[PDB]
């Protein structure tokens, strides 16, 4: 109970900032998460023994893939931590509990392949879940781990509170399906601009949490340039492996997934910043003004890709 987690001075300061990188020391990532739960939620939110056992079972169920790995899970949780800490009074007790867990679990048992590839391969998961295939699987894996003996971190919640928190987690994880992002952002854009956005309306909170999940999931574009640039290598290592697997099924992959078209990456990143990333953090900043540093960092990285195209790097 009186056992706090403390980080070294540089981490203690920088972990509060949106652009924090969790570093290459994997054995510190569990401690970083517990630190973030304790400051975000409270030292009383979870039984420490149960929380520690939950974290280590989650870690075990992330695979050794270039990008959709344990490091991604903790990185996405940190971006959510930074949002919650900068918007103290906007979020309920159950939301702060649910969302850090949802972020840690949102890509559980990822194989490094898109929903598209599972459908074309005719994977069993594509027959069980026709839409948001991998994301329904990630939620299914989260419930499985929560039901392991000694792993129920929500055990002190009432029946109805437990159902509310698992419903927060399910919607949050489903919302990481980028196919659902475009419509969700358009609706939030219209609600904000016509002034009908209402944070007491539950269907409205769901939309706003959904956008926070996209923002946290894409947060590679909100880091300092050298982190953003090196993370791109891992992203394209997965995309290009899936491209290779598309060619084995006798299907020309999109250029994003074709390693033969490496030369077009700079222009592809521009399109992504312009069509997905900048719109995401723009709308997020309108609804939650203190998340503006995410938008600033994204714009800084857009400018760096413009420099790559002009041969200045
Ligand atoms: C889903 N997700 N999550 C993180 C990121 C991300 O990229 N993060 C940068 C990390 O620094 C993405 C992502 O969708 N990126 C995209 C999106 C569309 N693209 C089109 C091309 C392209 C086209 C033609 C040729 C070469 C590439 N490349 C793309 N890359
Ligand atoms: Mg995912
Ligand atoms: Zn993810």
């Amino acid at each position: 109970g009186l056992m706090q987690f403390t980080l070294p001075v540089r981490l203690c300061k920088e972990i509060e900032l949106f652009h924090f990188d969790i570093g290459p020391f994997e054995n510190m990532w569990p401690g970083i998460f517990v630190y973030m739960v304790h400051r975000s939620c409270g030292t009383s939110c979870f039984e420490l023994e149960k929380l520690c056992r939950f974290i280590m079972s989650v870690k075990k169920n992330y695979r050794r893939v270039p990008y959709h790995n344990w490091k991604h899970a903790v990185t996405v949780a940190h971006c959510m931590y930074a949002i919650l800490q900068n918007n103290h009074t906007l979020f309920t007790d159950l939301e702060r509990k649910g969302l850090l867990i949802a972020c840690l679990c949102h890509d559980l048992d990822h194989r490094g392949f898109s929903n598209s590839y599972l459908q074309k391969f005719d994977h069993p998961l594509a027959a069980l879940y026709s839409t948001s295939t991998m994301e329904q699987h990630h939620f299914s894996q989260t419930v499985s781990i929560l039901q392991l003996e000694g792993h129920n971190i929500f055990s002190t919640l009432s029946s109805s509170e437990y159902e509310q928190v698992l419903e927060i987690i399910r919607k949050a994880i489903i919302a990481t399906d980028l196919a659902l992002y475009f419509g969700n952002r358009k609706q939030l854009e219209e609600m904000y601009q016509t002034g009908s956005l209402n944070l007491n309306n539950q269907s409205h909170r769901d939309r706003v949490i959904g956008l926070m999940m996209t923002a946290c999931d894409l947060c590679s574009v909100t880091k300092l340039w050298p982190v953003t640039k090196l993370t791109a290598n891992d992203i394209y290592a997965e995309f290009w492996a899936e491209g290779d697997e598309m060619k084995k099924l006798g299907i020309q992959p999109i250029p994003m997934m074709d390693r033969d078209k490496k030369d077009e990456v700079p222009q592809g990143q521009l399109g992504f910043y312009n069509a997905v990333a900048i719109p995401c953090y723009t709308t997020l900043t309108q609804i939650l003004p203190p998340t503006e540093p995410l938008l600033k960092a994204c714009r800084d990285n857009l400018s760096q890709w413009e420099k790559v195209i002009r041969g200045e790097e």
